[PDB]
């Protein structure tokens, strides 16, 4: 089997992609943000605190003949970012782009944090990092694509992710008219649960490439590219004006700045980040300081390869025995 949907960003400056998924019987179709940085999928309900929601479409499991509650199972989710969500749990037959998956853990929300509430765009998130980081206890359950796996006609998903514009996810095929040239191929640590990969250096515009391993993850739920200071100093030393803002968050730039590429290496290969991607626009309305899309690390504790980078790429996620991730320019 295989599975093709299209995913699209929720706003102007793609601070998120959506992708229609189906849910139970008959189907209820909620836009999910899907997550390759975490393993849980979980969903705005019937269930979920009133107050909390805010224009979302919920899953209601009542209305679903192929629910089931998973008895005694919850589940408690703290994202990098500060956000949180948990609730109890169903299994119920969940579809992404024609690729059926029967007893998926739906994670049902009873409580969501105010980020989650104020997005109205997200009805909930599909995990796709390893179900080892899964939150459901006491019986830890299975992502939709280890559930899929088996099935697929090869054990690969891939990102397609658009700059500002609609892009895909695939389950189990490479869409070989999706990219340019040759998929480059590299090798992948589970230890952290994390598609965690060694890039092997960077350049900044048309400046020489660095060589020096950085091991991140590749995180289609983080908008942003998260790096080593160092790095993201040398980048934004490049653009006259720019400096870090501690009572911004970040770093910030001129709005009238035009931004330098970035690139980043697989292997021998290349993946070339175009300066617009970088730029996420005026920090507040009107505002002629603009939010940089490449960030420090420095408090996170990984660097994080996030819809910045990948979006500049077709990626492949090979959950083959020994998993590996591809990348090719597109
Ligand atoms: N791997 C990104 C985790 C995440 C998801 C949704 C909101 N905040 C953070």
């Amino acid at each position: 089997s295989t599975g093709s949907a299209t995913t699209t960003p929720i706003d102007s400056l793609d601070d998120a992609y959506i992708t229609p998924v189906q849910i139970g019987t008959p189907a209820q179709t909620l836009n999910l943000d899907f997550d390759t940085g975490s393993s849980d999928l979980w969903v705005f309900s019937s269930e979920t605190t009133a107050s909390e929601v805010d224009g979302q479409t919920i899953y209601t499991p009542s209305k679903s003949t192929t629910a089931k509650l998973l008895s005694g199972a919850t589940w408690s989710i703290s994202y990098g970012d500060g956000s949180s969500s948990s609730g109890d749990v169903y299994t119920d037959t969940v579809s992404v782009g024609g690729l059926t998956v029967t007893g998926q853990a739906v994670e049902s929300a009873k409580k969501v944090s105010s980020s989650f509430t104020e997005d109205s765009t997200i009805d909930g998130l599909l995990g796709l990092a390893f179900s080892t980081l899964n939150t459901v206890s006491p019986t830890q359950q299975k992502t939709f694509f280890d559930n899929a796996k088996a099935s697929l006609d090869s054990p690969v998903f891939t990102a397609d992710l658009g700059y500002h514009a609609p892009g895909t996810y695939n389950f189990g095929f490479i869409d070989t008219t999706a990219y340019t040239g040759s998929i480059t191929y590299t090798a992948v640590s589970t230890k952290q649960g994390f598609w965690e990969w060694t890039s092997t250096g960077y350049a900044v515009g048309s400046g020489t490439f660095k060589s020096t391993s950085i091991d991140g993850i590749a995180d289609t739920g983080t908008t942003l590219l998260y790096l080593p200071a160092t790095v993201v100093s040398a980048y934004w030393a490049q653009v006259s004006g720019a400096k870090s803002s501690s009572s911004v968050g970040g770093y910030v730039f001129p709005c009238s700045a035009t931004l330098p590429s970035f690139t980043f290496g697989v292997g021998s290969a290349r993946i070339v980040i175009p300066g617009d991607y970088i730029d996420f626009g005026p920090i507040s309305t009107g505002s002629s300081s603009c939010f940089g899309g490449i960030q420090s690390s420095a408090g996170i504790g990984i660097n994080i390869f996030g819809d910045v980078a990948l979006k500049a790429a077709f990626v492949v996620f090979n959950g083959a025995t020994t998993p590996t991730l591809g990348f090719a320019s597109k």
